[PDB]
């Protein structure tokens, strides 16, 4: 398994944006990792 659409969680900010947070790595980001659609 690798980049098989997963290892990322979505979150909504007060601003009204949906960001993501890699759990396995614990890394947040605003840009989607072309594997969360």
């Amino acid at each position: 398994g690798a980049t098989a659409v997963s290892e990322w969680t979505e979150y909504k900010t007060a601003d009204g944006k949906t960001y993501y947070y890699n759990n396995r790595t614990l890394e947040s980001t605003w840009e989607k990792p072309q594997e969360l659609k």
